[PDB]
């Protein structure tokens, strides 16, 4: 008979020993963020279109106002009819409501702020003080379980706790002076240094944003996408479930960060900013690095966003987790092939980088991430084809033998052996999944050993 | 279990199910207990005077100090009591002063112009560009495909019945920054006029005549933390929720405007949800006084959105909750407070907080409110011995279902969790298909 899906067994047999997985070299240095193909002045304009040079999601933006008004959901992707086309790009737009220029990167700006003591609500309850107490709790043990808990309520399907790694803490952040108004922001954007300080709290000056020394920990969620709509990728249903997946990991920092200061520590927020997401995933443990760049997890493969949240609240550190996914990378390539854009490699991993956007110094697969933005404003989306057709992104991929969990190989054979129908079809709540939502149940034991 | 199949089953032919009579005004909002000057003031444990949820802060400390997740409920140490506060207060994280009330303030803005995100998509126009569908099937099946993306675990759609939303609302002036927002809340007039858009003058709050429908969210709460009322960890599912209800708001209101119609957010403002609630078929009115869904019983909290845009209007359901409240009375004699009444319905309210002229169950809510700062939290205990609150309490005889009529805190941190406290074991329930929605 089949035995029933044990997603904690899965994860405690394919568990490490202490240690993080990343392999690294001497030529590693911290990367400063403006080098992302989203800002980077060699990346950041694209042509539209009618082949005029814009920013690159201005660009995007003509290609979206282009498909609606000729019915379409994606690039040569015809619509059931206009109305269809203006709803998808509806959904998508209204999904980033809680986040500020696609991705909310600016530290201790907006939603991002790295003290509390500003925030509507901790002016509420300040008269309880819970942001003015001493730690009542100092067990790691304890405070793990709380923190995982808190971690859920507010919208984790994955969390893990790793060391913070400041290899992968970005050297300066990409920012806005503190007295630019939002409307003026993208146009008034800087670099500032990120350095790690003895001070007792995050804080930030005219010229540094500091890090305590003491900051010792990274706790890491994932916020699961929904499939239906990112196999649509590169069409619009793709984007909207990406969108609002951005809204929901900041209200997670908000929530946490508060949670974490009310029990008397601090909390950086992050999502998309601070540090690179894939690496502290990896060493928290919710997955594997794959060809395609991103973190791959046994419950969701790559189809899940990262956000992060630095403390210095005592916490247990997660194991790393490997279930293969080095192996079935180094065979498969599908992502490769079917990238509209051959933004990624086909070879070996190395530790050189392809170009600016990559850091130099850690062994991976290497992207040319320039080509990757380039495919957005010609398709008027994220993409996502790559998360869209990877074998770990079904909900089919584990099969038990009777004695142990395996990687069902029949997803991986290649050859194999529409968005009306997404509109009309399955949905659930933050369009979660309930035939496979019992995978991130979680008790004690799965949250601290 | 099937709940497409129960919802079904008990559809209510067209027409409000709530009973009224000649007598009956809309409210003004400072009437409820939380605002209302007679029921505002209530004592701390030292006997000191203060508004109602000061004193109640007072009792969260001198719990934690001693402590306890409770009103003498010992907690296992005062690592534990500080914890269960410290989930509580980050749940409201997305909440303004207590249930977003003040309409078109903070995150409740009644046009999507100034928010950053409109902002940021304005080159694409999609405000400003006039609706490409109108036709109200394909806009009910794409309003609630979003409303659950949103963060709804139960939608349905209603005309709006003005009866149900306040006279005057309480806000604040415009100009008063959050610092000075509680000791600044002011009465504004809610009205109906003929103008294109929703609008706010100094003198009003104005909904524009053609504002046909609401939208009804159900939010739903954990039951393993509702069921340690009145203690903390019920709080703390509650203030969670609020944040839910915040953003399910914004995001929907979004959603909508984008579509090319105007939305109007609320929460815990501008109208009385738990009647938009049982006239857009999520639930039935029940003695507590609150909607009791079949999905969740009452252990759901409701937040709604009002536009132009064409919906199809959901049927009023009843699953035989009148009946059975009857001879209940469960929540009526766990009250802690007495609030509950163990009477008949009538049409005249108990007090100010009450709207007299409908047919309900009329309870005193000053008693309610007065348990608060004696427990330090938001009570709950009615939600929590509720039969439907429990978790499968429909069967089905082999035609058709039925209701069955036979129906610590430590363990909670250290127990069953999953994503916003949401439970798999039940999760199919809010299931969604296109037949379901429209
Ligand atoms: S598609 Fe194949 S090669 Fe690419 S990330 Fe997925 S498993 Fe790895
Ligand atoms: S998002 Fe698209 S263009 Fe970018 S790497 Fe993936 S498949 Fe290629
Ligand atoms: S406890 Fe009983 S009387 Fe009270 S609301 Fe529930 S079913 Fe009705
Ligand atoms: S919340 Fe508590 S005091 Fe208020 S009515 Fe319910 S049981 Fe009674």
């Amino acid at each position: 008979a089949e035995k029933e899906k044990n997603a904690a067994e899965i994860r405690q047999q394919f568990a490490m020993t202490a240690g993080s997985p990343i392999i690294v070299n001497d030529k590693l240095e911290r990367y400063a963020e403006v080098r992302t193909a989203f800002t980077h002045p060699t990346s950041f304009f694209k042509p539209n279109y009618k082949g005029e040079v814009k920013p690159w999601f201005l660009s995007a933006y003509d290609e979206k106002v282009r498909q609606i008004e000729n019915g379409e959901n994606g690039p040569k992707m015809k619509a059931k009819n206009v109305g269809e086309a203006r709803a998808g790009r509806a959904l998508e737009a209204a999904g980033w409501t809680l986040d500020i220029n696609y991705g909310n990167i600016y530290p201790n700006r907006f939603f991002m702020l790295w003290s509390g003591e500003t925030m509507t609500n901790t002016q509420l309850w300040a008269p309880v003080g819970l942001d003015r107490r001493p730690p009542d709790t100092t067990d790691p043990v304890e405070l793990t379980n709380y923190v995982k808990f808190a971690a859920r309520m507010a919208g984790a399907d994955l969390v893990g706790v790793a060391r913070l790694n400041r290899n992968w803490v970005y050297s300066e952040a990409v920012t806005i002076p503190a007295d630019v108004p939002y409307e003026q922001s993208l146009h008034k954007e800087i670099e500032k240094p990120i350095v790690f300080k003895d001070v007792p709290l995050p804080i930030e000056t005219d010229d540094e944003l500091i890090i305590p020394n003491t900051c010792e920990n990274v706790i890491v969620a994932g916020i699961a996408m929904n499939r239906e709509m990112m196999q649509t990728a590169p069409n619009s249903m793709a984007c909207a479930t990406t969108a609002f997946c951005y809204s929901r990991m900041c209200m997670f920092d908000m929530w946490l960060c508060q949670f974490i200061r009310y029990m008397g520590y601090y909390a950086i927020p992050s999502c998309n900013g601070v540090g690179q997401s894939v690496a502290f995933a990896v060493e928290a443990g919710l997955g594997q690095a794959s060809r395609m760049g991103a973190c791959i997890t046994p419950e969701f493969g790559p189809n899940v966003r990262l956000t992060k949240v630095f403390t210095n609240m005592p916490l247990v550190p997660d194991k790393p987790i490997d279930f293969g996914v080095t192996e079935f990378c180094e065979t498969c390539k599908k992502c490769a092939r079917e990238c509209p854009s051959k933004a990624i490699t086909e070879g070996p991993r190395t530790f050189e980088g392809r170009s600016i956007h990559n850091q130099s110094g850690k062994l991976q697969w290497q992207n040319d991430y320039n080509k990757c933005l380039g495919y957005w404003p010609e398709s008027g989306g994220y993409c996502g084809v790559c998360v869209a057709v990877c074998p770990f992104t079904k909900g089919n991929i584990w099969i038990h033998d009777g004695v142990e969990w395996l990687i069902d190989n029949t997803r991986f054979l290649d050859p194999l052996m529409n968005i009306t129908e997404v509109w009309d079809g399955k949905i659930n709540t933050y369009g979660l999944d309930a035939d496979h939502f019992r995978d991130t149940v979680s008790f004690r034991k799965d949250r601290v050993k």
